[PDB]
C-alpha cells in the first residue's frame, strides 16, 4: 500500500483536460445532490472546523476540517488563511491540501492540492445557493474583494445565471484594476464600482474579502434590489463580518452550516432562532426557499469539509481514469506489524 | 517551494545510519527540554486532539493533532487507532504521518510517516517520566500488553533505568511469544508473566494495550511493591482504561496533558481536583517527583502533538544531514496570487 499523491501537475492537467467550466460543473452538480443527501438525513453535516489564530504578519488562522464517510474513507482539508501572503510572498492567502484516509485500516490513501480545490467548490456553493435564491434572470452581478474567491464566484455564478455585467470593487486598487484580466475567459464584462453602486445595480452579490475583524461592513447599509441575493463567502476569525447588520435584519439567511455560521459566518451578529433553514435543507426540499428569489437573501457561506470531500472525489475520478499522481510509500508498514523497528 | 517527504525508506534510513539507541535519546532529550519549556511557561501545551469513532471491523478511532510553534511552524499530525490491523490485514494498529506547515505563509513544508515517529516518542515519553518518579535502582520492568508500543516502552526504559528483566503478558499467546525476539536488540532479558505475578514484582510498568472500552482493567489491584511506577500508555476511545480504580486512587498521578487525560486517560476515572502537577510542571521543577520515587505513582499517558513536532524536528535534522528524501511540488502556488485558474 502507497499513498497516491496528486502533485500541483497532475490537478492542472485534470483542469486543463476536462476543461473549467466543465470541471466547475461537475462540481456544481456534485455538492447539490450531496447536500440534497444530506437533507433527506442520508448524510450528516460535518462536524465543526478547528483552527489556530496567527497574528503575524497580519491576523490569519490556520483550520483543519474532517468530514468522514462511515465505512469508506475519512477527509481531512488542512488550510491557511494569511491575507498578507499575496502582497508580501507572491502566496496565495489560502493554503492548504487535502487528504483521505481509508476508514477501515486508518491509512492516508490519498493526497493532493487544496487551493484549487477550494476555490472550485467554493465558487459552486455559491452556485447552488444563488440558482435557489436569485433570480434566474439576474444580469447583473457585484463582487466586493476582487482577489481569489471572487474569480470562481465569478465563474461559478456565470455557469448558473445569465451574467452580463460584474461590478466589482476592492479596497486595493491594484486588485480590483487587475480583475477584468482574471475574469475575462468568462466573457462577463467587468466595470469597477464604489460599493453604493453595487449595492443599488447589482442583482447577486458575492463578498469574499479578507477585510480584518471588527472591521466590516464592506457593504454599506443602503438601497439594495427587492429581489437581492448576497453570497456572504468571507470567513476566517471569529468576529469577521461583512455585511451590515441591518441588510442581515431584512434578509432570508440560509446558511451552509447552521453550528459554524454561528460561529464564523455572517450569522455571528444574528439571533439563532432568526436563521433560515440551513442550505442542504433548501436542496432536498425547495419550499422553504419558494418566493425568496424575490425578496432580499442572503447564502452565508463558511464552507464545511463535505465540499471538500465531494470536490477531492470529482478530481479522483478524473485522475483515476487518466492515471494521474503518483505512489509515495509515506506511511511505515513494518513487516511484522507489532515491531515498529522492522523497517522492511 | 515544494513539500520535502520522507518516505518509509527515508525513515529506515535514518535508524540505519543514527542507530536505535542514539535516535531514541535525542528524541528523549527533546522531549525533556521540551516539556520543561512548558513547564516554566516558555511554551504552551497543545489544543485538545479531536477524533472520530469506527466501528468496523473493531471499535476504534481516527484522531487528529494540531500544534503551533508561532512565527515558525504548525505540526498536525493524523493517526488512526485500529486493533483489527495487525490480525486482519498484516498492519500496524496504529497508522500515522505528521505534516508540518509554515506558520507565516501555512505552506505544507514537510510530510513523513508517523508509525515509527509516533513509538519513538511514546517511549520517549514514558522514558521521561519514569526517570522522574520510579526508583533509580528500578531492575525490573513489567509490560501488559506487547504490541508496537511495549518495543519501544522497553527500549526506552532501558536507556534510563538499569533494567535487567522484563515481566511480559498479553492476551493473545503469540503476541507474547513473539517479544522477546522484537526486544532482543535492547539485551534486557524478557519473562512471560501473568498480571498478578507482574504486579507483585515489577519496579516499573507499562500498560500499552487494545483492551476495548470497559474492559479493563489490564492489571488486577492486588499487592503491589510501595515503589511502583505504572506508565498508563493506553489510550484511544473514551471510556477505554487500564488501571483499577483503587490502585489509581491510592497513587500519585500526572498526566502528560490534563484535558485530555480526563477525557481518554486513566483520569477518565478520576475526579479533575485529584491530579498532580502535570508532567510538564515535573521536567520543570524534579524536586515535585523526587518525593515519590518511593511511593506509587501513575504517569497518565495519551500523548500529544507537541511530542510529535519534537520527535519530527529529531527526524528532519538526520534526515537534512544525509540528504534524505524526496520534494514534490503538491501545493498549487499560482503565477498570480490572486487567479486560482494560474497554474504556473
Ligand atoms: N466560504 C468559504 O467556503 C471560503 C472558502 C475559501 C475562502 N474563504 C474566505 O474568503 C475570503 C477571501 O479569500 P481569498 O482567497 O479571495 O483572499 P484574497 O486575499 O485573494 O482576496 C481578498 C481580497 O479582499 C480585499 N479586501 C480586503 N478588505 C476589503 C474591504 N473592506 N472591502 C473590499 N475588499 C477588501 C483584499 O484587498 C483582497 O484583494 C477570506 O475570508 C477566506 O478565508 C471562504
Ligand atoms: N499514550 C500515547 O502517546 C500512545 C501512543 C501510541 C499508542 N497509544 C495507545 O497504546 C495502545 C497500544 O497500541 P499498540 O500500537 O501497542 O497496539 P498493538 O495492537 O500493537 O498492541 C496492543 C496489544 O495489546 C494486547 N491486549 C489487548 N487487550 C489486552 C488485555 N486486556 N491485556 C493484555 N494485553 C492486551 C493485544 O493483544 C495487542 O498485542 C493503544 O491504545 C494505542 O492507541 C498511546
Ligand atoms: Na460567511
Ligand atoms: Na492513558
Amino acid at each position: 500500500m502507497e499513498t497516491w499523491v496528486l502533485g500541483r501537475r497532475d490537478v492542472a492537467e485534470v483542469v486543463a483536460a476536462v476543461g473549467r467550466d466543465e470541471l466547475m460543473r461537475r462540481i456544481i452538480d456534485r455538492l447539490t445532490g450531496g447536500l440534497a443527501e444530506i437533507g433527506r438525513g442520508e448524510r450528516h453535516l460535518s462536524p465543526l472546523r478547528g483552527g489556530l489564530e496567527r497574528s503575524e504578519p497580519v491576523p490569519g488562522i490556520w483550520e483543519w476540517m474532517p468530514h468522514r464517510e462511515p465505512g469508506d474513507h475519512i477527509t481531512l482539508k488542512t488550510v491557511g488563511y494569511s491575507p498578507a501572503n499575496p502582497a508580501r510572498f507572491g502566496l496565495p492567502t489560502i493554503l492548504g491540501t487535502v487528504a483521505r484516509y481509508d476508514d477501515t485500516t486508518g491509512a492516508l490513501t490519498a493526497l493532493m492540492d487544496g487551493v484549487l480545490l477550494t476555490a472550485l467548490r467554493t465558487g459552486a456553493a455559491s452556485a447552488v445557493a444563488s440558482r435557489l435564491l436569485a433570480r434566474p434572470d439576474s444580469h447583473t452581478l457585484g463582487l466586493i474583494g476582487t482577489g481569489a474567491q471572487a474569480v470562481t464566484q465569478l465563474h461559478a455564478l456565470s455557469l448558473v445565471l445569465p451574467l452580463q455585467r460584474a461590478l466589482v470593487w476592492d479596497t486595493d486598487p491594484a486588485h480590483r484594476e487587475s480583475f477584468a484580466r482574471r475574469a475575462a475567459f468568462t466573457g462577463v464584462s467587468v466595470e469597477i464600482a464604489e460599493p453604493a453602486r453595487i449595492a443599488a445595480e447589482a442583482d447577486v452579490i458575492s463578498t469574499a474579502t479578507s477585510v480584518a475583524v471588527g472591521q466590516g461592513p464592506v457593504l454599506p447599509d443602503t438601497g439594495v434590489r427587492e429581489h437581492l441575493h448576497i453570497n456572504a463567502v468571507g470567513a476566517d476569525l471569529v468576529g469577521k463580518t461583512e455585511l451590515p447588520l441591518g441588510l442581515l435584519e431584512r434578509a432570508f439567511v440560509t446558511a451552509d452550516h447552521p453550528e459554524q455560521a454561528l460561529r464564523e459566518g455572517e450569522c455571528q451578529q444574528l439571533s439563532a432562532d432568526r436563521l433560515g433553514p440551513q442550505l442542504a435543507h433548501l436542496c432536498a426540499d425547495p419550499a422553504a426557499a419558494a418566493g425568496r428569489q424575490d425578496t432580499l437573501s442572503v447564502f452565508d457561506s463558511t464552507g464545511f469539509a463535505f465540499e471538500d470531500a465531494l470536490a477531492m472525489e470529482v478530481f479522483l475520478e478524473a485522475a483515476a481514469e487518466r492515471d494521474l499522481g503518483i505512489r509515495v510509500g509515506i506511511e511505515h508498514h513494518p513487516g511484522d506489524a507489532l515491531d515498529p523497528y522492522a523497517l522492511q
